[PDB]
């Protein structure tokens, strides 16, 4: 038989009616700069803090490992497409002599200390910020695919927030079957899970519903597996199997071998549940609904990227 194609609820033809130049990676001219302009100084995967020679300015170096070359050219067409978007890291550069990304400067918070500080305010400020790096991402017809907080830079002395590591990163396709492979285990969709390709913009607001769950409840990560079938377990605790069974009826997938026994039954559990006293401090009502909203299996109605900023979680911080 097969399953049920599916195309993105918004940006669908973004990529599509733009011109080949935009979207069209592997035949891309990389226009290589010089690496003599700058200055490694100390190992921070290759990334190097370094100077700019030409101005003193602080950067940070990423030297490229041997990939393919067509993996180089979609992360350096897509940081150049992205460059100016809110709270995208910019691309300073590109050099050659071998080939190395130049990136904006940015500190990095310890987490723990991050996650020690963190008031209700500061995630509702933050994750704003990461709101408006996804909306206008997905606009430019880009899925990041990796979104996790070792990829979300927070620099809160200076309250500063970078989305990085875009090298996973894809231009969206109506039609076309993605890798699974792509993001953390802990934040991969269901989509993922179920080895359904045919994924959109959505998955990065399941990743950021795993990121938010586990900020606010304060437990690292949210939902914890060993593989791709304990993890939909794991989620199916949370979320309970029947909206699960609607997901997978609504799409025509076929379970694996493995996951028709380890699904058991689950009912649906209120988000509130999971608030203990260590906790307390970073949850609201206002935060459970917002999660709930992002977190469905059914990744055409999870919320999008827009419509999350204008919930009343984050009244406060717009
Ligand atoms: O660890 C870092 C990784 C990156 C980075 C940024 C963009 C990519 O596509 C890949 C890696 O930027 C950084 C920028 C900084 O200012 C500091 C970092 O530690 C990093």
């Amino acid at each position: 038989s097969g399953p049920v194609p599916s195309r993105a609820r918004v940006y669908t033809d973004v990529n599509t009616h733009r011109p080949r130049e935009y979207w069209d990676y592997e035949s891309h001219v990389v226009e290589w700069g010089n690496q003599d302009d700058y200055q490694l100084v100390r190992k921070l995967s290759e990334v190097f803090e370094a100077i700019n020679i030409t101005n003193n300015e602080k950067v940070v170096v990423k030297i490229l490992k041997p990939v393919k070359k067509k993996k180089i050219k979609r992360e350096i067409k897509i940081l150049e497409n992205l460059r100016g978007g809110p709270n995208i890291i910019t691309l300073a550069d590109i050099v050659k002599d071998t080939p190395a990304l130049v990136f904006e400067h940015v500190n990095n918070t310890d987490f723990k200390q991050l996650y020690q500080t963190l008031t209700d305010y500061d995630i509702r400020f933050y994750m704003y910020e990461i709101l408006k790096a996804l909306d206008y991402c997905h606009s430019m017809g880009i899925m990041h695919r990796d979104v996790k907080p070792h990829n979300v830079m927070i620099d809160h002395e200076h309250r500063k927030l970078r989305l990085i590591d875009w090298g996973l990163a894809e231009f969206y396709h109506p039609g076309q079957e993605y890798n699974v492979r792509v993001a953390s285990r802990y934040f991969k969709g269901p989509e993922l899970l179920v080895d359904y390709q045919m994924y959109d913009y959505s998955l990065d607001m399941w990743s950021l519903g795993c990121m938010l769950a586990s900020m606010i409840f304060r437990k690292e990560p949210f939902f914890h597996g060993h593989d791709n079938y304990d993890q939909l377990v794991r989620i199916a605790k949370v979320l309970g199997t029947e909206d699960l069974y609607d997901y997978i009826d609504k799409y025509n997938i076929e379970l694996d071998p493995r996951f028709n026994d380890i699904l058991g039954r689950h009912s649906r559990k209120r988000w509130e549940r999971f608030v203990h006293s260590e906790n307390q401090h970073l949850v609201s009502p206002e935060a459970l609904d917002f999660l709930d909203k992002l977190l469905r299996y059914d990744h055409q109605s999870r919320l999008t990227a827009r419509e999350a900023m204008e919930h009343p979680y984050f009244y406060t911080v717009v």
